[PDB]
């Protein structure tokens, strides 16, 4: 879209590091086969969980995350200007209804990994919940971006508060089952896509790993490392 669009939803600091206003003409033509193949795909009244689909909702999450530089605070702000801004239509031809097929293809993607790893009734309670609390993630994500950018101790109270809030969205839709939950910790060291579209860098991610592992280590057993 327009300069001035990204203008009124960025401030002038976000700006200089937003990648979306670069001008691009490589970002500008891949943005317009990603929306021109979703917007066919939806034409064709395609299914979310259908290869074609979940590849082309792949594609957007990478390009996102790249084009957000890595920044959950900007894919939030995407996600407010694609819903509310009025000339969003007109400017980039992105509705609401591609970003729900986007982002429910993306879910199908995942559930058909988790698919191989979890019994039936563990799937079934998964795609149940998945959307549940799926938007908090993006602001998690931004405190946790923002405690290892601090250098913030993850055994401190507010990292641990980190934690408890990591631990929530993660039974929203792992369940509560200590069994279960061991079987999504396996699937994720082995599915390296189970993990995209998370805005996690490894910094991030070890820096919550150690923040979990304060939060979950028992007096007996084998401990976390």
């Amino acid at each position: 879209g327009s300069m001035k669009m990204y203008d009124r939803w960025f401030s002038q600091q976000e700006l200089q590091v937003l990648p979306f206003a670069e001008q691009d003409e490589q970002r500008n033509q891949t943005w317009l086969e990603l929306v021109g193949e979703a917007q066919q795909l939806m034409d064709e009244r395609c299914p979310a969980d259908e290869p074609r689909a979940i590849a082309l909702a792949t594609r957007w999450m990478e390009q996102l995350e790249q084009d957000t530089a890595g920044r959950p605070e900007f894919l939030t702000r995407l996600n407010e200007m694609h819903a509310a801004e009025p000339q969003m239509r007109e400017q980039t031809g992105v509705t609401p209804e591609m970003i729900d097929f986007i982002t429910r293809a993306f879910a199908e993607s995942k559930l058909a990994i988790w698919a191989r790893y979890l019994n039936d009734e563990e799937l079934a309670f998964t795609r149940q919940h998945y959307f549940d609390r799926l938007m908090e993630w993006p602001a998690l994500v931004a405190d946790l971006h923002r405690a290892c950018r601090e250098k913030r101790d993850p055994a401190s109270p507010g990292g641990q508060q980190l934690a408890q809030r990591w631990l929530a969205l993660f039974q929203s839709y792992a369940g509560k089952d200590a069994q279960t939950q061991q079987k999504f910790r396996y699937a994720m060291e082995q599915e390296p896509h189970l993990m995209k579209g998370t805005w996690m860098t490894s910094e991030v991610l070890s820096w919550l790993q150690q923040a979990i592992g304060v939060m979950m280590r028992q007096a007996q057993g084998l401990p976390p490392n």
